């Protein structure tokens, strides 16, 4: 039986194997990350309330079909996920998702506290997400995340590995839609903001990755709104930013990702065949 000494189960899937506990893990966005327990293994899960917002039906479909690919996927650099469902308690609902936990959070968070990052752990952080993206790429069909960045890929540990999440969120995205100026202004490749979208919008938000990795600051800081860095973007003006990177190997990769016409862009293969990333 579940002791409960600190924390009480306050939620559970349809079937009673997932156990939500009132311990928050941490929130973002249009997302609230609880302390979780699949029964069945007594393995500790990320328990992810997705807010309340009113979806098409496109939206609903193509959601439900995505979480159902990624059930059974397997590979160190990726966050694993167990399921989903819709949920509700008193007068709330939302879309929960079961994943696998990363209490060390998020690339971005630590990019936060540490604002200096050696060679070696850029070389082997990159080097993991590209196989993660390789992974996904491969997959039949393939999985294209489409919403890449510092924010979603997770640490294992100060000197782990990393691990792509939010896998299939994209799809809640609404990549094409008005949008509140709150926050920091986001850009997204060149092609995404009309969503005529390959495996290369996955290289390209690589590149941003990299870039932010090598700089430790997020691309586009001089514009005051995502208008502005729209017009940027697809006008193949880089951010500033890009002409602070210091090492002349990186600037070549992320000069080679974050190219305005996709067809243009290294493939992951490349990447990985590059000799910054063959030791
Ligand atoms: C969401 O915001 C956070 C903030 C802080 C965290 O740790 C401090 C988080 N740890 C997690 O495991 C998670 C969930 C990780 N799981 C995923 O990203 C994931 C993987 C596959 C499919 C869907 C997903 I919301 C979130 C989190």
């Amino acid at each position: 039986d579940i002791e409960e000494l600190e924390t009480k189960a306050v939620g559970m899937s349809n079937d009673g194997r997932f156990l939500k506990f009132d311990i928050e893990i941490g929130r973002g966005s249009f997302k609230t990350v609880y302390k979780g327990l699949d029964t069945e293994t007594t393995v500790e899960v990320a328990w992810c309330e997705l807010q309340d917002r009113k979806l098409t039906k496109s939206e609903r479909q193509r959601f439900k079909e995505e979480a159902e690919m990624l059930k059974g996927l397997q590979h160190p650099n990726i966050v694993r996920f167990y399921d989903s469902w819709e949920s509700t308690v008193k007068g709330k609902k939302c879309i929960v998702l079961v994943t696998e936990l990363m209490t060390s959070g998020t690339l971005k968070t630590y990019l936060k506290r540490f604002k200096v990052m050696k060679i070696k752990v850029l070389r082997s952080w990159c080097r993991q997400i590209l196989k993660g993206l390789q992974f996904l790429h491969t997959r039949t069909p393939p999985i294209i995340h489409r919403d890449l960045k510092c924010d979603n890929i997770f640490i294992t540990g100060p000197t782990g590995s990393v691990k792509i999440g939010d896998l299939g969120l994209a799809t809640l995205k609404r990549a094409s839609f008005a949008k509140a100026v709150i926050g920091t202004p986001e850009f997204m490749a060149p092609e995404m903001y009309e969503e005529k979208y390959d495996e290369s919008v996955d290289v390209y938000a690589f590149g941003m990755c990299m870039l932010e990795m090598a700089t430790s600051e997020y691309p586009y800081s001089e514009c005051q709104n995502a208008a502005q860095i729209y017009r940027r973007v697809t006008s193949g003006v880089k951010p500033a930013s890009f002409d602070k990177v210091a090492i002349p190997e990186v600037k070549e990769i992320i000069e080679g990702c974050i190219r305005q016409n996709k067809d243009e862009r290294y493939s992951i293969k490349d990447l990985l065949n590059h000799a910054f990333f063959q030791e």
